[PDB]
C-alpha cells in the first residue's frame, strides 16, 4: 500500500462528513489528479486506526476498471488519510434520484454491466462484499459505475462501556440474501442476491427497496415468497434476470460471470 507524501496532496473542500470523520475533494500530484480524501475522526482508538488502515490495504489489493482505485494512504502524519480516485457524480442511489427519468434503458443496463464486472472481479479474488447496494456504487463523469465500500456497516454506536456490542458489522437487511440473514452464510452468491436488489434500485431510479415495509415486514414478505415488483419501463429480460438473482436457493442464482455475459448480449441486441 503506497504511502503518499503529504506534500503531494492538497485538501480543497469538504464534501461529506459524519462520525467516521470527513471526505474531501482534493488534488494529488506529472499533472495533478483530482482525488477523494477520507480522514479519520480525531480521538480514534488504536483499533480504529488499525482498522482504518486495514481497509485501505484491502482496497489496494484490487485493480479493476469498475472498482474504486486507491491512490494511497497517509499513515505517518495526522490527520491520517485514505486517498482514492475521485468520482464526480457521487453515489449511484443519490445520482439516479437526481437524474430521475433522464437515462435510456440501454444506459441503465450499461451501469449494471459495469457493477457486475467489478463484482465478477471481486468474486474471482474470493472477496465477498456483503454490502452491495447502490449507496456503495460510485459514478464518475463518464457515468462509469465502480464498486466501493465506505464502511457504513462497520460504524458502531455502541457505548464504550456497553456489556453487549455489535460483532461482525451490522447487516443491510433489505439487501441481504436470506441464508446470510439467517445463518450468516455470506458468499458471492449472497452478493448476487444483493446485485438483484441493486438492479431494482437502478431500474427504479433509486427507490428504496420495500420502502413501505419495516425490516421485520421485509423479512416476512421475502419468506412468504414476495419479490420486488417490475418497475415501470423495465424490460422483461432485465426483470427475469432480477428474479434469477433472487432465487431462494443460492445454488440456482447466476454467477457474476453469467450476469456480465447476459447483460453484454442484451446490450448488443
Ligand atoms: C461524499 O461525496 C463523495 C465521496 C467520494 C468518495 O468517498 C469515498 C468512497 C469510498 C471510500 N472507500 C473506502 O474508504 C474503502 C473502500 O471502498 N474499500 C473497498 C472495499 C471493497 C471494495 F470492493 C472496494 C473498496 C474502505 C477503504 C472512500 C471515500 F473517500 C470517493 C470518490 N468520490 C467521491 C465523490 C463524492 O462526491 C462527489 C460530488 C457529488 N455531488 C453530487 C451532486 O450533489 C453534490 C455532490
Amino acid at each position: 500500500t503506497t504511502e503518499i507524501h503529504p506534500s503531494c496532496v492538497t485538501r480543497q473542500k469538504v464534501i461529506g462528513a459524519g462520525e467516521f470523520g470527513e471526505v474531501y475533494k482534493g488534488m494529488l500530484k506529472k499533472k495533478e489528479v483530482p482525488v477523494a480524501i477520507k480522514t479519520l475522526k480525531a480521538g480514534y482508538t488504536e483499533k480504529q486506526r488499525v482498522d482504518f488502515l486495514g481497509e485501505a490495504g484491502i482496497m489496494g489489493q484490487f485493480s479493476h476498471h469498475n472498482i474504486i482505485r486507491l491512490e494511497g494512504v497517509i499513515s505517518k502524519y495526522k490527520p491520517m488519510m485514505i486517498i482514492t480516485e475521485y468520482m464526480e457524480n457521487g453515489a449511484l442511489d443519490k445520482f439516479l434520484r437526481e437524474k430521475d427519468g433522464e437515462f435510456s434503458v440501454l444506459q441503465l443496463v450499461g451501469m449494471l454491466r459495469g457493477i457486475a464486472a467489478g463484482m465478477k472481479y471481486l468474486a474471482n479474488m474470493n472477496y465477498v462484499h456483503r454490502d452491495l447496494a447502490a449507496r456503495n456504487i460510485l459514478v464518475n463523469s463518464n457515468l462509469v459505475c465502480k464498486v466501493s465500500d465506505f464502511g457504513l456497516s462497520r460504524v458502531l454506536e455502541d457505548d464504550p462501556e456497553a456489556t453487549y456490542t455489535t460483532s461482525g458489522g451490522k447487516i443491510p437487511i433489505r439487501w441481504t440474501a436470506p441464508e446470510a440473514i439467517s445463518y450468516r452464510k455470506f458468499t458471492s452468491a449472497s452478493d448476487v442476491w444483493s446485485f438483484g436488489i441493486v438492479m431494482w434500485e437502478v431500474m427504479t431510479y433509486g427507490e428504496r427497496p420495500y420502502w413501505e415495509l419495516s425490516n421485520h415486514e421485509v423479512m416476512k414478505a421475502i419468506n412468504d415468497g414476495f419479490r420486488l415488483p417490475t418497475p415501470m419501463d423495465c424490460p422483461s429480460a432485465i426483470y427475469q434476470l432480477m428474479m434469477q438473482c433472487w432465487q431462494q436457493e443460492r445454488a440456482r442464482r447466476p454467477k457474476f460471470a453469467d450476469i456480465v455475459s447476459i447483460l453484454d448480449k442484451l446490450i448488443r441486441a
